[PDB]
DNA sequence: CGCTAGTCGTC
DNA sequence: ACGACTAGCG
C-alpha cells in the first residue's frame, strides 16, 4: 500500500453502502478477507489442526454482496513477481519466528498475547484460497487467480470495463489507475469509495492529478515496489511533479533536491529502480480471462523492450495462465491440483 | 510549524 | 502485516 494516501487524498473519498453497486459487478481483492478470516482461527492453523473458519468467513462478505444483488468477481494473488522472492521467504522466516514465540508465551501463561502472536504467524496458501474458491463456485460467484500480483489483475477488471469497482484495503489500486476504489468495507457493505474523477477535489494534488503524475507521485512517495529516498512522503513528491515542467520524469528526479531545497544526490540504482517501478505499475502480467490470453496490463508503449521486463512477471503459454486462473494449478508447486472446466458446465464464457 | 518516520496496539 | 499518533527532525 501508498502509505497515507487516502488521507493526502481524502476529498476524493465519500462514504458509501455498496447497495450503489444493485445490479452491477465488483471484483474483489480476496486475499484482504482471507487474512482477516484467518485471524480468527489463527490458533488453529499454526499448529496444524483442520479448519474452514477463514472459508465462512469470506462466504459471510461474499453472500452479502449477492444479497444487495452485486455479482462480485473474487480475485486471488497468483505467482511471487521475481523481485519479490527474497520479501516472501523473508516474510515466512518472521511468521515461523511468531510460531515458537506464540508456543513460549503459552507456556508463559501469557494466553492472550499467546492468541496475538498466532494471528501475526500464518502462511495464506493456495490451498486455503482453493478451499474459497469451491465455497465460492458452489454459490455460482466466478474466481479468477491472477498470474502475478491481484492489484495488477483488478486494475486490468476495471480498466476493461469488466467490473464497475474494486474492494480492497490496499490503496495501490489507485496507483494503478482503477476508476472506483472501495476501501474499508465491513460485513455489512459500509465502506469508503475514492473515484479517480473526484482526484481535483483535491487541493492537496494541484496538478497532480492525471494517470501518469498520479502513479508517480505514489512512487517517489514510498511504494511497494520501491523505497523512497530518506525525507520523501506524499506532500514532497507531490510538490516535485508539480513544479517540474518537464514530461521526462528520469531528468526531474535526477534534480530532485533542487525542486525541494534538499540535500538529495539520487544514487544510480534509484533512478532504475524508478523506471522498474513504473514498468511494474503499467505491464505487469495479468489474464484476459473472455480471450483467454496471457497480456500486459496496458498495451507497450515508446522504446520499451518487452525482453527486459521480466521483473514484471514471466511470460507462460496461454492454457497454463488458465489453468492457474481457474485455480487448478498450484502456485508454489505448479501441479494440479483440481478439474474445474467453465466450458463443461460466466468470466470464461 | 509541515512532514516523515519510528513506537504502541490491533484486524 | 495494517493504522493511530506522537516526537523529533529538517
Ligand atoms: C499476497 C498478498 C497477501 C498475502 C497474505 C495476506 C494478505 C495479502 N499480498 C502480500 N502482502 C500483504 N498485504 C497485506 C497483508 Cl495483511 C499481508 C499479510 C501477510 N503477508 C503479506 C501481506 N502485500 C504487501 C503489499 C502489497 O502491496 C500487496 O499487494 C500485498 C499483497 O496483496
Ligand atoms: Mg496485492
Ligand atoms: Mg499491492
Ligand atoms: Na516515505
Ligand atoms: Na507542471
Amino acid at each position: 500500500g501508498i502509505q497515507g494516501l487516502l488521507q493526502f487524498i481524502k476529498e476524493a473519498s465519500e462514504p458509501i453502502h455498496v447497495r450503489k453497486y444493485k445490479g452491477q459487478v465488483v471484483a474483489v481483492d480476496t486475499y484482504c478477507w482471507l487474512h482477516k478470516g484467518a485471524i480468527a482461527c489463527a490458533e488453529k492453523l499454526a499448529k496444524g489442526e483442520p479448519t474452514d473458519r477463514y472459508v465462512g468467513f469470506c462466504m459471510k462478505f461474499v453472500n452479502m454482496l449477492l444479497s444487495h444483488g452485486i455479482k462480485p468477481i473474487l480475485v486471488f494473488d497468483g505467482c511471487t513477481l521475481p523481485s519479490k522472492k527474497e520479501v516472501e521467504r523473508s516474510r515466512r522466516e518472521r511468521r515461523q519466528a511468531n510460531l515458537l514465540k506464540g508456543k513460549q508465551l503459552l507456556r508463559e501463561g501469557k494466553v492472550s498475547e499467546a492468541r496475538e502472536c498466532f494471528t501475526r504467524s500464518i502462511n495464506i496458501t493456495h490451498a486455503m484460497a482453493h478451499k474459497v474458491i469451491k465455497a465460492a463456485r458452489s454459490q455460482g460467484v466466478d474466481c479468477l487467480v491472477a498470474p502475478y500480483e491481484a492489484d495488477a489483475q483488478l486494475a486490468y477488471l476495471n480498466k476493461a470495463g469488466i467490473v464497475q469497482a474494486i474492494i480492497t484495503e490496499d490503496s495501490d489500486l489507485l496507483a494503478f489507475g482503477c476508476k472506483k476504489v472501495i476501501l474499508k468495507m465491513d460485513q455489512f457493505g459500509n465502506g469508503l469509495e475514492i473515484d479517480q474523477a473526484r482526484l481535483g477535489m483535491c487541493r492537496q494534488l494541484g496538478d497532480v492529478f492525471t494517470e501518469e503524475k498520479f502513479r508517480y507521485m505514489c512512487i517517489l512517495s514510498g511504494c511497494d515496489y520501491l523505497s523512497s529516498l530518506r525525507g520523501i512522503g506524499l506532500a514532497k513528491a507531490c510538490k516535485v511533479l508539480r513544479l517540474a515542467n518537464n514530461p521526462d520524469i528520469v531528468k526531474v528526479i535526477k534534480k530532485i533536491g533542487h525542486y525541494l531545497k534538499m540535500n538529495i544526490t539520487v544514487p544510480e540504482d534509484y533512478i532504475n529502480g524508478f523506471i522498474r517501478a513504473n514498468n511494474t505499475f503499467l505491464y505487469q502480467l495479468v489474464f484476459d480471462p473472455i480471450k483467454r490470453k496471457l497480456i500486459p496490463l496496458n498495451a507497450y508503449e515508446d522504446d520499451v523492450d518487452p525482453e527486459t521486463l521480466s521483473y514484471a512477471g514471466q511470460y507462460v503459454d496461454d492454457s497454463i495462465a488458465l489453468q492457474i486462473a481457474l485455480g487448478n494449478k498450484d502456485i508454489n508447486t505448479f501441479e494440479q491440483i483440481d478439474d474445474y472446466n467453465p466450458d463443461t458446465a460466466n468470466l470464461y464464457f
